């Protein structure tokens, strides 16, 4: 374990052989806030007027602005940001699903379940772990759900 | 905006965006804005230790952008219902420049919704030494063509 | 990136851009942006003192804004010259939504330009209520297409 | 600019206009910070605290008390620290912010003689008038 | 009072105060990659001349250059001042990009109360024009343009 | 989420946080959040003429981001009452990378809360040649079991 995560009390290295299937945990909190509507449409360029105008948004289904899919993906992942793994690789993710919109003003935590484990057909060093991650927002409702992929170490001899 | 139809978009269309270089600038705002600080992104000293020998742009900062690059219009009859096999292909690193390539790459009736068919959009983010970096199939919901 | 030659403007053609809704955070981010946090555009309490009782946009961030909404049609055969008569006509509240209105309002020959033309845009920055808030002439030096040689 | 050690005078108080903490604030200096704490970033969470609505966090309140008196610095003055810097209300969004500045104490120091110290008693007060924030600014003064 | 000084929130001045010819030259702001960034992301504008290193080789100078808006906001920004009850500031004239503003320049403005004019409308006030040149560190003109004032005269 | 009763904590124990280097983002963001844009922090060329010649770190960026290194578990059972002896240490430049130390300096039975006692935890901010920048002794009110 490299010298950096000596001391580190947000550090949890789990190796692919204690990574426990069912194993789940709950973020904290997020309020999504107009700022964040304004701040993600900055950083990625993308100004559509269902995000960015009140007043056409008036005329959609729901009549108010909603988030953008990626900023519920990448906040709803940012918050589980907390304790990091250095023995996981993040390889990708399956199953992407918009399940509700977003509004201004709705709060979201993200849960993340242990759901699989297989065998790494490639690095036989390594194992294939999947983390569930479910986006709710304050009425307990699903609003994202996605498969994260890890490519975890095997515990050393 | 622009109507399309199931019926109208076309298997094997493809179109390249403009390129944005990924600046440490964006590193800093992705961080800020999801709060994901992990050393990888954010930490150069400890970013030595990785293959490249540099900090590497979050997966979810590509795909935002990458995604991001490809918002010039909009389809009003076509939902987005998510994405398939969003892969992180290759690490960013700070001055890589990226462009996104969008193909109509499928077609299918949706079984639930005789009025709709499901279009998948594929969704490669390229760098400036022409490698992928990402790659995802976008999932739209796209109504028929009324009549 | 689309090309539009000199001669492929078309006077008295109109455009109009999406919209974008004004918000407190774009007062904060252009505050932050450009060092101008003075209070009757960041202090909600005196702004209650002023003509209006609101805090007062930035006529900066009605122009950036402005021709920002504007940007997606690229000409790169366009070099952006400067602007005339920006004229700072209404306020602008915390909620308001904008649109840009930009029409082609002259071409003329530029004397020092052959190989180019000279474009007026007419910018119009246009409220929820279809007002005026900020206008300005965009000069547009454009490329005329490649000179024939005429057989 | 300058203000040289015998150029400070003790009781002088300055008061700076004001600036209205937003949400954009807050969620700009989690950001910034990386400090997401729900007590400043949970609209449901916060119910549960006594005001019943998100609080902005002391270093923002600390960092934007400090910026208000920048148009003020003085250029021949190192910045030693702070000393009983104290939370003393919490902030809302909405509220607007001034603060108060008191040329509480000058003392010779014991290591410089070609220098002396100075206090600078910085409160931050809200709409209401309260004090929200206190600190004492420890100045090491060109004499 | 000498013990307890106010800072203001406005400050007026009237037609007579804006003395012609009188020059104020702004502290110095290096315009940096983060203000690219930070101004696309502000205006909607990611246009590759700005935002695409690789594209701004092809261009003349071989380099990225800032949106003129950036300049021109950060450029009046350095002069922000108090408001001035008496003065409404009616828009620019002349704004002109003179010279291209790359990542790591310097930016100051340079303003000139540069002509005052008597205005047949309104006896009572005065148009006041104030030259804005904003410079880089060669001590070169990168943008200017003509801020326009009318101001009450003193009572 | 991490409830640590007065009791709990422990005289002498040491943590330290990940890290995060200071780019020139930070200052630019700093400046763009506090109104604070002295040249000193923000004009390379004018930064030239300094001492060090270069630009140097709002002491308030390198609290706020130094503490904010630290806020990553709640404890619910602590109030955060302020912060004793904020000394600025060393410069922060461009490029650095910090990290904190945060150390439970002290405990002590609070003079007028018979339920809760008092815990100073001492920050201290940390560069890549392992040098203090920043030091302040967080004051923590803290529920007894």
């Amino acid at each position: 374990e490299n010298l950096y995560f000596q001391s580190m009390m947000s550090e949890q290295t789990i190796y692919y052989e204690d990574y426990e299937q069912g194993h789940v945990r709950l973020t904290s909190g997020r309020t999504i806030t107009e700022t964040d509507f304004v701040v993600h449409a900055g950083h990625t360029g993308d100004f559509f007027p269902h995000h960015m105008d009140a007043e056409f948004a008036k005329t959609l289904p729901g009549g108010q602005r909603i988030a953008h899919g990626t900023m519920i993906f990448s906040i709803g992942v940012g918050l589980t940001a907390s304790l990091i793994n250095p023995v996981a690789f993040s390889y990708g993710y399956d199953r992407l699903r918009f399940v509700r919109p977003v509004h201004i003003g709705d709060t979201i935590r993200t849960r993340v379940t242990i759901a699989a484990k297989e065998d790494d057909p490639k690095r036989p060093g390594a194992g294939r772990v999947v983390e569930r991650c479910e986006v709710i927002n304050q009425r307990g409702e699903v609003v994202l759900a996605a498969d994260h992929i890890l490519i975890v170490e095997r515990k050393p001899e």
